[PDB]
């Protein structure tokens, strides 16, 4: 067995090197096939976690350097693979904070609200795993920001309701109602412009 | 007769050797046409079964080494051809276990729930052919898992209802009610997340 | 006159030789135009029937060596041309029995139920022309087989209703009710699986 | 003036020779643009009629030698241009018989019922201009045949209703009622088949 | 500043000479951008009207020498630009007569009614700018002609109602009622044929 | 830190230099990624505002020299980046006047009503930032003009309703009614033309 495992690590290594030059996730799909083969053979769970890291920490670069959200969907399923292998909860929370930030930047520059839905499900996953409350308030305020901006750049009334649901999450978590009211006013102001269109 | 049969075997052989380098099921389609011609020519039923194994096995490799679902549809047909030629029930249950265990990995890595329906069809086929109750529950737990994951990776409420249906098949198959309620609570949690959207 | 007739036979045979190498029906479409021109010139009706055979018996080979079913639509039209020219009803039934077989192999290998409707139309045309009942039972049984298999590969409830209609044709031919009940049981079993989906 | 007129005739000639080698109506669209300039320059109306004839009698060759219907739409336009220029009624009736007599063979070989509507329009145009009554009935019987054949090759009930309306034109034009009942029986037979589908 | 002004005239010249040989309007879009820059630089209004004439009198020639309608949309815009800069009403009416004629020819040679709406808009614009009722009637009779022809060639009931509205404009402009009755009879004859569809 | 900041400034400016020659926004998207990296590295706010200016003042020239509107969407995002980053309100009003003054040309030369919505939201942003009444009213008259022109160049009722809403913004913001009544009469004339269609 261990010969194949080393050869599959070599495939993952060769494919990382090639993928960074080709800028395409298909090269890393082959690498995940090899990761799942190593898992099927049986391998140290920590080595499988670090192999998964050695892909997540390359998928970000690929997703940025060729602006594309779909590359991150493959990354997200590998986060649940590290969950199932027993990566520590603090490390999951670290990784998820980090991936939320590449969604946040990519959703802005590509001008697309649908990509933010990944961020919302990741924020609820960190609510499940127990990230500190002020840090949820931060990512919800931030994602309310990118929803607000995209609702102005592209005309669609629905985008503001998602932000209002995220305001109710900050209300449910507890925050000074002065901030809540400020945010509400901004969203209803943007609605009063989209009402015209 | 026998010369055409041998020349059709030689065609299957060379088409297989081409297909693995070419990476396309279009090559294997002509090989399967030639398998049907050898059926019409009355080649021995066991030889057809073995040639069909020596296409199912190549379809698995092709489907993995360039990821899409469609290649497997030929394998699903060829399983019923082996049923009809009289391959033993134990060998059908073997290949159906094995092929479900390629649907599962490809559904994850390509991020698509639609392929999972074929796995459910194959589960009910192994129910028809008499797989043991625990082993049916095992694939139903697994496919409930890949449904749960794709219901988180993309927003669509319907995916969880198919999972709920499959939990009720494990209930029909006598799974412990404590495990049923654990699984249910997870799916209702994912529905409460999708209710936001 | 006869110079144009020979030149059209030359066009037909040289385009046949070309088409087999190029693998496309568009080469034969020009030959079929040249066949209609030979009809317009009053070429003997038997010579025209034989020229139509010399296309039908090449259309099937093209339609196997590449898998697309649209090539057969010319064959179907040319069967009615031989009907109009007065080819014997027994020989129509022979050509139709032959053509119905290529429809089966493309339905299966292309994994597509929509082509089978053409087989149902041809079964009813042999009902019109007077095939012996037990041979309709064969084709009807076998076609409900391909319908049953594609209802498992491709998930759509409607396919089984065509199969029920074709069981009612076997019941209209008076086939023993033991077979009807077996076929029905297998179909409501497949419906009960598709009811899940 | 006459220099431009002759250079436009030369353009028509050069474009006709080019079109027949290139096999594309866009070369002839250019020639018709030039004919419309020659028409605005007020050259002899009979020369314009013969120039339009020398495009109609090349559009048909193009439309056969590669099969698509849209080439004929130019021809049908130029028929009304020749009507307006005052071409004798028997030439219109002759050319329109000829175009009906290309719509048939192209509608058959492309297996497309939708083109036949242009034929029915040209039938009613020859009803306006007058034709010997049995010749309308011949073209209506023929088009009722291509409608019947395409109602078998394409599964769609609607095609038989157009044919029924056309039978009622043969009824209005007074072919004997036994022949009408033969046509009707054949069409309700095809409807009883398409009722299954 | 005058250096940029003459350089923008030279850019118009260069891009015109390129466009007219290359045959694509995208080259003239840049020349118009340079015209709008010269307007912003306060180039004299009559020079700008002549520069605009020196593009309209090339858009038409491009739009004939390869046949598509969209090239004329620029010209329709630039006419209102010339209106704003103070082109004489007689120059507008002349030029709009000229452009309406290229819509009329292009609507025949390419089998499409949708372009004729732009001609109807220009008719109402010359109604606003004060063309005589008799000349409006001339264009309305012509556009009723091309509507009638396309209604027959490429069957759709709806096209004919626009022509009825345009007959009511000739009635409003004042036309001898026997002519209105002739046109109505021809148009209802065309509807009675479009009932056979 | 400062080495990465200088390298990111160099990576911006060298992509900008080639973006102008290549003529595509995908080059500048990578430069804007590197701008967000320089904010992440804490480069001083006034240098980041300068870089955002340097980028916007190249986005416009690209969006003119190739005529498509989507390039401006980045510019709108970077304007809100400068808002948040703390560029003074009067020079936001300057940049927003300047950017509206490319939409107003690009909407005409590549005929499209839909882009004007991006201008209307920027007008209401300059309302929020407090540009003077008569300067908004000028842009609203101008955009009511481009809405008027496109409502004539292509048929759609809705374009006039946006313009009516915008005229009522001028009534709210304060302008005498003779302008309102003139504008209304013109828009009602365009509705009366579109009522024909």
């Amino acid at each position: 067995m261990e010969e194949k495992i080393k050869e599959l690590e070599e495939k993952v290594e060769e494919l990382v090197k090639e993928a960074l030059e080709k800028k395409d996730p298909a090269v890393l799909k082959k690498a995940l096939v090899c990761v799942y083969e190593m898992k099927k053979l049986g391998m140290p769970n920590e080595k499988l976690i670090e192999l998964l890291k050695k892909l997540v920490e390359v998928l970000k670069k690929l997703a940025l350097e060729r602006v594309d959200p779909a590359v991150l969907d493959l990354a997200l399923v590998c986060v649940y693979e590290m969950k199932e292998l027993g990566m520590p909860n603090e490390e999951l929370i670290k990784l998820l904070k980090e991936l939320v930030e590449v969604l946040r930047i990519l959703a802005l520059i590509n001008v697309d609200p649908a990509v933010l839905d990944k961020a919302l499900v990741c924020v609820y996953l960190m609510k499940e795993l127990g990230m500190p409350n002020e840090e949820l308030i931060k990512l919800l305020e931030e994602l309310v920001e990118v929803l607000r901006i995209l609702a102005l750049i592209r005309v669609d009334k629905r985008v503001l309701d998602k932000a209002e649901v995220c305001i109710e999450e900050m209300e449910e978590l507890g925050m000074p109602e002065e901030k809540i009211k400020e945010l509400r006013e901004e969203l209803k102001f943007v609605r009063e412009i989209l009402d015209k269109i």
